[PDB]
């Protein structure tokens, strides 16, 4: 996150940290919890795994240094990415972590609402992207999990934006015009969270951006309203 400013313990339960073991334990990608054996983040965090055996999950997570070899996670059953996906920049950046076990909610790690159909036509005005990413291009991964208030850019305003790439209706844009507060390289596959009606919605998942925070380049979200058919029809299988 470039921007941001530590989070405290507990503001963010249902952002997780994904970490691979291969070749050795590292944090990969965010997440988000979104139901108790469910994890939603981002389809390109899967490039070159080809296994769920070398991933870990890890809830309830404030700092990285309180991952240990002896710190519990929830080993991955299942990796699901939307079988229309390609590439970020292409959208269907998105992906679910059936876990092993399940998750047992409390006030360190709980899910988030996902949006609604009807909040499709909602105007979000506190949305906040958060990670242990990047504070800029050339970094390393932060200790503390960070957090940056961000505004929601139109889709129209976010095409001027890119051009070249194609912004669908599939994808959601969040930045500053000026540049500053972004999500930057480690923050991936987690929350965009927005607070509405004093609930806070899943409304996007962190994707892709020309470089971090610059000005005049939002960040690429997953717009998780336009999927949350896709999520209902994978985790209510019959
Ligand atoms: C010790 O552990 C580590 O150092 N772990 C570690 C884990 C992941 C990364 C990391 N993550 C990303 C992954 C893509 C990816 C995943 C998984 C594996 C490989 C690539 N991108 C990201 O997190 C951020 C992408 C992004 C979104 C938005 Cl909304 C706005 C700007 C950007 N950025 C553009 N340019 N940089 N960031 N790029 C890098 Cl580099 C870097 C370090």
């Amino acid at each position: 996150i470039v921007g941001g400013t530590a989070s405290v313990r507990g503001e963010w339960p249902w952002q997780v940290t994904l970490h691979t073991t291969s070749p050795t334990q590292r944090h990969l990608c965010g997440g988000s919890i979104i139901g108790n054996q469910w994890i939603l983040t981002a389809a390109h965090c899967f490039y070159g795994v080809e296994s769920p055996k070398i991933l870990r999950v890890y809830s309830g997570i404030l700092n990285q240094s309180e991952i240990k070899e002896d710190t519990s996670f929830f080993g991955v059953q299942e990796i699901i990415i939307h079988d229309q996906y390609k590439m970020a920049e292409s959208g269907y950046d998105i992906a679910l972590l059936k876990l092993e076990t399940t998750v047992g909610y409390g006030d360190s790690q709980r899910p988030i609402c996902l949006p609604s159909k009807g909040d499709r036509n909602v105007i979000y005005t506190d949305c906040w992207v958060t990670g242990w990413g990047y504070r800029k291009l050339r970094d390393k991964i932060q200790n503390t999990l960070q957090k940056a208030k961000i505004p929601l850019v139109t889709n129209e305003e976010c095409q001027k934006r890119y051009r070249g790439h194609k912004i669908t209706h599939k994808m959601i844009c969040a930045g500053y015009r000026e540049g500053g507060k972004d999500a930057c390289k480690g923050d991936s596959g987690g929350p965009l969270s927005c607070k509405h009606n004093e609930v806070w919605h899943l409304v996007g998942i962190t994707s892709w951006g020309e470089g971090c925070a610059q000005r005049e380049r939002p960040g690429v979200y997953t717009n998780v309203v336009e999927y949350v058919d896709w999520i209902l029809e994978k985790t209510q299988a019959v």
